[PDB]
């Protein structure tokens, strides 16, 4: 009885977690898009439908 | 768990780029046109259909 009470008092209410933080860090997608000197910006190739006035 | 958290905090949301700026710089076409003493301008040969009055 003493050993059981000691074990119960030591363990308390320790929740058991089956997993931790996943090791897969990359949550985005690889950017396979090309970059060329013809681009108007590092994020865009052309401004196709844009109309100035 | 500590190592996984450290790796996740260090990598953050680093997007992976597959390409950089392309090494092909010349985006125009080579000007194979000739230049002759008969030309009226370095950019034009004659003024053919032009009518003065």
């Amino acid at each position: 009885e003493a050993h059981i009470q000691m074990k119960a008092a030591a363990l308390k209410s320790a929740q058991s977690r089956l997993f931790g933080l996943d090791g897969g860090i990359s949550t985005q997608e690889e950017n396979t898009e090309r970059h060329t000197t013809e681009d108007v910006s590092p994020s865009m190739h052309t401004l196709l439908g844009v109309k100035n006035m």
